[PDB]
């Protein structure tokens, strides 16, 4: 592996120097794994359980142009089924697609004055789902038993990458109706074979409304303003992070776009997005309203919404500094 | 992007609509990607060497003074290491310093009476390193297919743009004449920080002698009387285009000094330059001596060698004419 080599050379000062070798991440993780890296196996599920152990940590989920960074606790677990979930709503929150997670490494961040801890999984395609790292406020007492369980010195190569479906029409729009989960948004994809813009494109206005790319910036600003909490979701094909709070800083530079929290960061290039978008879902408790941000190449940069939680509705607030977008 | 917009509404009838935009030349391809462009991914060597399966194409190396046009095919590749190679001498004869290459795009130049297409190469800085263009005698049937093979929808926003030195004095002199290659000038310069024109006014006379800026139009009128073959080098921060043959016609234009061959094509700013220098450097063979031409900020437009290839000693005939500038 003249990977590990070209590596260290590439060092510009890992999901970008991978980049440039045109080879996935996961692939630049198995190159590290007897210098600054060990590969780790067992149940993804242990693992995961196991993080509670530690205790503070900084969870890392993003995509190819949003950071989403939450400090906080692997907490109130739920991974019995095909969907896991941490629910800690005010900070750590996340919500798991295991079928989708490959391999997990343990890897010490090249880091300057010193070093940084983290354990990362990465999907079947090679790609990062999530990183879990250390922190001040980190037991690593219990850090080092967690490795030492599932440390190995496998390291096997790695791997790659069905729904029935029908007609469309407006029959989509009907089904949209007939929602009562968010989530439910998914299977009608998958039941027609639509990307997110294409069903967007498809629908009445009160369902889908094309706005400006610059609805992002103003209604981060009008939540400062008037400081009623809101939720940001930024999530990959097997990993979803969400922070539910109120906004403090917003601070943008060249191109990108900051979010400044006591216990959340997020780094989103405000420049990649192409389209913005306001829906409408049905929900058992009535229709909730989000903002959706989308690359070029149709990716969701990352999706907004007013605090809410089950049998709960929206707060007027959001509703009004949100439907002030679509008058 | 007012970018588009701009360019269309500046199209005098791109390298100067981007100029005038105070804009780099990639960012304007990035501006034209869902209208006569589209954004290429994926390993730069795997599209290299795919260029071999189209067949004949006209390629165009060029700095800010000087454009090299040379028709031919992507045949006898070897790029697996840090600087890559098409050695085809008569034809196309490239070096690819790929650690430069950053962006490609597919698209069709504004033709009158039709299109044009090509695929272009970017620097991290935003200018073009290269650009193939297919002909009237290209297999359109692979050209498709590498298209379809490589075109993607992301079009990610693009980025920007290390050596121990010694003390100088005239260990350059000495450092200068234990070369074994002419590239090993480069690592010269880097090793102490010296511009070309630097080195030149520090060595000795028989090592670098500065002549007129009438010694391009002096040696390529002798070359085409005496009809001896030549070599003349184009090429900018990431690629470099040499041609190889006879001189045929040779003909200037208000400012312009233009060389048309059958398949090769020179456009040379003969009024940008500032300085014409004489140089002799070592080979495993003997010294080699070229004609170097550099404009005003330092650029090197170009530079001219006797035909000839390892192994090989430079033909008393180029000695002769070359010989005649410095008696």
């Amino acid at each position: 592996m003249n990977h590990y080599t070209r590596w260290l050379e590439l060092k510009e000062q890992a999901r970008d120097i991978a980049g440039l070798m045109n080879i996935r991440e996961a692939e630049l993780a198995f190159a590290r794994v007897t210098h600054d890296a060990w590969r780790m196996h067992g149940d993804i599920r242990d693992i995961l359980a196991a993080l509670e152990s530690v205790g503070e940590t900084k969870c890392i989920c993003r995509n190819e142009y949003a950071v989403h960074e939450q400090v906080g606790t692997f907490t109130n677990q739920h991974l019995n089924g095909h969907a896991g979930l941490i629910l800690n709503p005010r900070a750590l929150d996340l919500r798991l697609f295991l079928n989708q997670w490959a391999s997990v490494f343990h890897i010490k961040e090249n880091t300057a004055r010193g070093e940084r801890q983290s354990i990362q999984f990465f999907d079947h395609q090679g790609d990062a789902l999530l990183k879990v790292y250390a922190t001040d406020n980190t037991d690593m007492a219990a850090w080092s038993e967690l490795l030492a369980r599932f440390i190995t010195d496998e390291n096997t190569p790695l791997e790659l990458k069905v729904v029935q479906t029908r007609a469309d029409a407006t029959v989509v729009e009907q089904e949209w109706r007939a929602m009562t989960d968010v989530h439910q948004f998914f299977t009608l994809l998958k039941r027609h074979n639509l990307t997110r813009q294409q069903a967007f494109n498809l629908v009445a206005d009160d369902l889908a409304c094309k706005v400006s790319n610059s609805a992002l910036a103003q209604i981060l600003e009008s939540a400062q303003q008037d400081g009623n909490e809101i939720m940001v979701f930024v999530g990959n094909r097997g990993c979803v992070q969400i922070f539910t709070g109120v906004v403090e800083k917003v601070v943008p530079m060249k191109g990108w776009l900051n979010i400044f929290n006591p216990t959340f960061t997020l780094h989103l290039l405000e420049e990649s997005i192409a389209e913005a978008w306001v829906t409408r879902k049905p929900t058992s408790d009535g229709y909730v309203t989000s903002l959706e941000l989308f690359a070029h190449d149709g990716t969701q940069i990352a999706q907004l919404y007013g605090q809410r939680t089950e049998g709960d509705q929206e707060q007027a607030q959001w509703r009004k500094q949100i439907a002030s977008l679509i008058p």
